[PDB]
């Protein structure tokens, strides 16, 4: 099996650490971990494109999409490789990742090992909202905290 780990740091308080876990090369990639010192509620969790720049949260922003899709929840046809969905945080400001995705892989071509994850200030509003960046972004606010997802170690 391939495994990777995500820190996520910010210029505010929002941090936590997100392992990912492959086990055939076309296989269901499986995300867990918590989040902490987030506001109560939804928050867009995703995989930007960037691959240079992913300490800060600056650079990242575009999801990842190499199909070149319109973005989308992480159950419909038509999203982003990169399209995650929200994680919820409960009262003290934790959030749970527990995922299991079909589109994510961490081996071949589109590999999401050496992007940037990222969670948003508010919720993704998957691809429902009623503008074009809906479709671009879901419209999940500014990037609180990312990190690179790196091959663990
Ligand atoms: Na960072
Ligand atoms: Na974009
Ligand atoms: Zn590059
Ligand atoms: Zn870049
Ligand atoms: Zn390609
Ligand atoms: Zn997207």
């Amino acid at each position: 099996a391939t495994k990777a780990v995500a820190v996520l740091k910010g210029d505010g308080p929002v941090q936590g650490i997100i392992n990912f876990e492959q086990k055939e090369s076309n296989g269901p990639v499986k995300v867990w971990g918590s989040i902490k010192g987030l506001t109560e509620g939804l928050h867009g969790f995703s995989v930007s494109e960037e691959e240079d720049n992913t300490a800060g949260c600056t650079s990242a922003g575009p999801h990842f999409n190499p199909l070149s899709r319109k973005h989308g929840g992480p159950k419909d046809e038509e999203r982003h490789v990169g399209d995650l969905g929200n994680v919820t945080a409960d009262k003290d400001g934790v959030a749970d990742v527990s995922i299991e995705d079909s589109v994510i892989s961490l081996s071949g071509d589109h590999a999401i090992i050496g992007r940037t994850l990222v969670v948003s200030e508010k919720a993704d509003d998957l691809g429902k909202g009623g503008n074009e960046e809906s479709t671009k972004t879901g419209n999940a606010g500014s990037r609180l905290a990312c990190g690179v997802i790196g091959i663990a170690q």
